[PDB]
């Protein structure tokens, strides 16, 4: 349908970059945490 076609194009170059940046932010947030 239209939704599948419009969502199939939402993956391109900056998407991977922002995903990796979010992963790094999660890693540093876990590192900051102190038990």
């Amino acid at each position: 349908p239209i939704r599948r076609a419009c969502i199939s194009i939402v993956e391109w170059k900056p998407f991977e970059i922002i995903i990796l940046l979010t992963i790094f932010a999660n890693c540093v947030a876990l590192a900051i945490y102190i038990p």
